[PDB]
């Protein structure tokens, strides 16, 4: 019990001190380590339930039961007297740096999870390297350190979402008494892109500064695991070399897919290219129906574009389908066109992109509908958003022994361990886990603490809240209504729901019964809230706080006994009463 | 136990049917009652755990133990055979309208609480009257049905707040690429007031329709309780008369105070006047420091006004003072002037209000600072926001026996009962309760269910969340930091905090380290969250969901194990780690 925890902690920590807050011999050792700039983890035995048990188990490694005790990479180094002996004889630095490996930790992948993992490990004295390389897109787009979210994901996409939201603010401002005329204002794509890219560039630089100031080695190099402890690296001159590490974290992410049709790679683009595109896309076709597809179509339309979405089957597969249909209905009423039950067959080039005068090309898209009829129409830009995939064959040699699943993602235990004992996987490549930036960050930081500080806390992957940043935003936490009915049966599910209107929409003359919210509850478990859903402005700010209550097992009675804040959209959750079974209208 | 509940329920229900869902004799009685439009409460004995005890206890009133049993105003009417007999002999209508009083319920006050109470009572067959009268302000301002929030409170002030926020949206729009020029755009006060007042008028009308459609009698008349069951009414022609009711609910709210100085009533205004003023206030002095004072000064400055606030002692007395000071610092950085440690001595008229040309007048304000130096300055408008108070001497004869406290509010039990057993009080006049619209609504609806449908649930007044809608908003739930320390001692309190920057503020070049959040926790109670505080955009949307978790007893561990939604401001609560004791900086 306590015995096996201690063994695992000692064998894995790079530099760890067992201590008590009251002992001045411990403070004497802490001070010496700080002066020599030796980072390390510390376990305060007087602050743990069974510290007396641990203190006695230390004797199995050190043959002493007293405190302080200092270990380096699994080896007992000395008590107080012995540590100062090493310091006074100029022997300490060599002892704390001796290792079987170049690094205590190598992180392959410099994104959300990998940077979090690497920075947290370095805090406890682990010698860490972070590798990052951005393979260019087919048209050659590349970008800096920080991963998909920072450079070509959550960050630029929400900033262009905000640019779109501000067109409605301009319209609203007239009704609230401001003297502008929305009809005579236009948008400049390249001005927006310049401001977005300047912020992304501040994040690239911030991550390099953060790694330097944590003593993490950053190599802008492509890494490949060739044996459990050996990583082959290739630099910007295709210089190939090999570095070794005790623990390995795979954190390499995914990239967009293309459909296997003529012209797709040659003449279309993905979200990877959209966020630094030097010209306005113009008349645009978006192929696919994921949250990426709908978010991009949405702000392009709000910035004045002529936008079409080609849907093969349904919107937002895997999300609550009543909510997904409301999302699409709103964007169709505000100008996005939808080609339903439709897939593409080929893309033909009619004009090459005018890279001089900063203008898109021109393309002819041919496709067909699910019953047989034909699609044919011209667009200036075609954006594919038909999913994302890893390519671990680039990253990982099959002889190493790391098990993948049928989709190509890494099969892991609940502490992120692979089938190779010293290798771990986090973020989007970890099979079966929600593919989200805060998840990757929590997994990376918690894992680093278990490896190098003796921590025990695991990452909880259940009921993680989401928000889709469509022109009207959709926040959710927990089960969709159809998944709850499937799992428990229709007779055991009760659904409370209501329309609402934001107070901000009244004077602005916006729609009465379009925003909408519901709670999906289990009758036989005290009306436990299984899933929460809201369509409305600021949906992510609305949903976040409820994710804590749902984590704690909130029931409908908990929502009822809590008082609303007025006037807000969120307060409508505190007074829901119309059930779906009753048949009463949810309108207001 | 069961027997004391049953007698309380039978005595005060207006019309109540005891029933079982599986009984066709009960369905036959329900059907007759519906056809005759007889509204009534219903208790389904088969859906209660001690329904068997209640069934046998009914015999104490009816000498029978079967269902259905129908009662009217405390008297057993009959079983199935007897009710149908009364029906087909045309005697039922007269039976159910038999009463010792004109009304089962009289509500004095047509605001947030009183309207909620009256509509809910009428659903269970209580014959109900709602009285509402709006005493004009000193300059003559009056308004329609709905109370302070609807007409001169939450609704118009948040609409005017939104007009102020749109100022910054117009500014932010240029940085995100829109072609407008903020500096050439101005605001028209009367156009804003016209749109606000048109929405308020639709609320006035909607409440009158709601009372008509619930068969509630609405009397636009001033009420006075002269004995436990008699209410004297005075109509708009000064006709005086008396009506009687079984139960009385007092729900008359408060009105603004004026300081006792020369010129205040004659030449200044209050929030009651501000939301329908026909001219822009111009250069304005706000006297006071409540949330009313700061919210009003705030939107006035954003709409282009030259605004000063004169503060007796501190801002937002009774709220967390670190957050109060940050609220003030932001207002002052964006234009609002503050006259600290200062009070007014007299207001002098230099120009009368120009009601022809639609212009304010001009005033000379004289005052002094606490060290004795003098204040003297000219303003076009002076707004007093120096507190609110009930005036129950106009509502309630002293001989009735209703106890008041030192501030003139009604002393109530935790079920809203006064010292007169048939008389209840709800909303702002209920001593010691938070003075908020959703509290008054919850109190009123829960009380009507207990009086007329046999409910037992009480209103929970603890840990009610708030939001102050200053230009940068402040949301809170639970204890201030200084209150937590007073109650538990400094060593049992830990404070986690951080600055943050909304993503929307990056491209717009807004401030880096102004938004702020903290969690105030109790060490010896598993780091229980005692209070949550946040300064930033959409602070009410952010705070609301967390109020469910605090109601449930959330700890710091519950916040840590919940995952963030990215990118949002609210997610910063899920990763807090810097403590105040550590002395580490909270900047990002
Ligand atoms: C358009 C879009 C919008 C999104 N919006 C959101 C949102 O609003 N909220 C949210 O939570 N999530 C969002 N996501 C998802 C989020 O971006 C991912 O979940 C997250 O980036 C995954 O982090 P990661 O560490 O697993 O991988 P990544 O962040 O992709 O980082 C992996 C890194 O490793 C590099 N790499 C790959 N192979 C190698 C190699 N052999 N050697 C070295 N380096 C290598 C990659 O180039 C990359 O830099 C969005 C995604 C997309 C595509
Ligand atoms: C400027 C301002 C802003 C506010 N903003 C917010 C906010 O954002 N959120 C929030 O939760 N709360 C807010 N409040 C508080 C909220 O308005 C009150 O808590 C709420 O209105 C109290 O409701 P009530 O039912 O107790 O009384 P009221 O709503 O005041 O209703 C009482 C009614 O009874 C009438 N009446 C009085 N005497 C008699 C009589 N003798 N006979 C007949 N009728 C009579 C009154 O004229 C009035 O119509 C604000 C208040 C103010 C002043
Ligand atoms: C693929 O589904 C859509 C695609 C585009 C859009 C615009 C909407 C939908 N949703 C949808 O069908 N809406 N709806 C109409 N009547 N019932 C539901
Ligand atoms: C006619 O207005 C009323 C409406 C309803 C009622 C019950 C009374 C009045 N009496 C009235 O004139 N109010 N008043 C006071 N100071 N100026 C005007
Ligand atoms: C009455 O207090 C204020 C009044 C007006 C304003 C504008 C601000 C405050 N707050 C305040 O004192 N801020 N501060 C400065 N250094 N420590 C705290
Ligand atoms: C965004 O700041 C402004 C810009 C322009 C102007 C003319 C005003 C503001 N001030 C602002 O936020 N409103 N306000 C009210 N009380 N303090 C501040």
């Amino acid at each position: 019990g306590t015995s096996q925890w201690l063994r695992k902690t000692v064998d894995s920590a790079a530099v760890i001190l067992f201590s008590k807050t009251t002992c001045p011999y411990c403070k004497k050792v802490k001070d010496v380590l700080a002066e020599a700039k030796i980072k390390h983890a510390t376990i305060e035995l007087d602050q743990l339930s069974n510290g007396s048990a641990i203190q006695k188990c230390l004797a199995s490694f050190s043959k002493i039961e007293t405190v302080p005790q200092m270990f380096v990479r699994g080896k007992f180094i000395g008590d107080s007297q012995t540590v100062l002996k090493y310091y006074s004889n100029d022997e300490l630095a060599g002892i704390v740096n001796e290792s079987k490996y170049d690094y205590d930790l190598i992180v392959i992948g410099g994104g959300s999870g990998g940077l979090a993992a690497g920075k947290e490990a370095a805090k406890y004295g682990a010698k860490t390297a972070v590798l990052d390389y951005v393979e260019p897109t087919p048209i050659g787009t590349t970008w800096g350190l920080g991963g998909t979210c920072v450079n070509v994901g959550c960050i630029p996409k929400k900033l262009m979402h905000q640019a779109g939201l501000l067109s409605h603010a301009l319209e609203d401002a007239e009704h609230f008494g401001w003297s502008l005329d929305r009809s005579k204002i236009s948008h400049n794509w390249s001005t927006m892109v310049e401001g977005v890219q300047s912020h992304i560039g501040s994040l690239n630089w911030g991550y390099k500064v953060a790694l330097r100031d944590n003593q993490v080695t950053y190599l802008n190099a492509k890494g490949r695991l060739i044996s459990p402890h050996e990583v082959q690296i290739t630099d910007k001159n295709q210089k190939v070399s090999t570095i070794t590490g005790n623990k390995i974290i795979l954190a390499t992410g995914e990239r967009p897919k293309y459909p296997e049709i003529p012209g797709a790679v040659e003449y279309g683009i993905t979200s990877d290219d959209l966020f630094s595109l030097p010209y306005f896309p113009g008349k645009t076709l978006v192929i696919g129906a994921s949250y990426v597809a709908l978010e991009c179509a949405g702000f392009l339309a709000s910035l004045g574009g002529d936008v079409t979405v080609m849907v093969r089957s349904i919107l937002l597969r895997g999300f609550d389908q009543q909510m997904a249909e409301k999302v699409g209905d709103y964007m169709e009423n505000h100008g996005v066109k939808f080609a339903k039950l439709c897939v593409p067959d080929e893309i033909k080039q009619l004009k090459v992109v005018d890279t001089e005068n900063n203008k898109p090309g021109l393309l002819l898209v041919k496709g067909h509908y699910t019953d047989g009829k034909k699609f044919e129409e011209e667009f200036e830009t075609v954006i594919f958003a038909v999913g994302r995939e890893p390519q671990l064959s680039k990253v990982l040699c099959e002889t190493v022994g790391v098990k993948l699943d049928k989709n190509g993602r890494v099969v892991c235990t609940d502490d992120e361990q692979t089938t190779v004992s010293n290798v771990y996987a986090i973020g989007d490549i970890n099979a079966g886990k929600p593919q989200l930036t805060p998840v990757a960050i929590q997994a990376g930081r918690y894992l680093a603490r278990r490896l190098f500080a003796g921590a025990t806390e695991l990452t909880d992957y259940s009921n993680v809240a989401t928000t889709v940043f469509t022109p009207l935003e959709y926040g959710a936490c927990g089960l969709s209504e159809e998944d709850a009915i499937e799992k428990y049966g229709d007779k055991d599910i009760e659904v409370y729901h209501s329309n609402f209107k934001p107070l901000e929409w009244t004077v602005a003359h916006r729609e009465d019964n379009v925003c909408y919210m519901k709670l999906v509850c289990r009758k036989s478990d005290n009306m436990r809230v299984l899933g929460l859903h809201v369509l409305g402005p600021n949906a992510g700010e609305i949903t976040q706080g409820y994710a804590v209550a749902i984590k704690m097992g909130a029931t409908k009675a908990d929502f009822d006994r809590t008082i609303g804040i007025h006037p807000t959209c969120s307060e409508t959750f505190t007074t829901l009463h119309v059930t779906k079974k009753s048949g009463v209208s949810p309108i207001v």
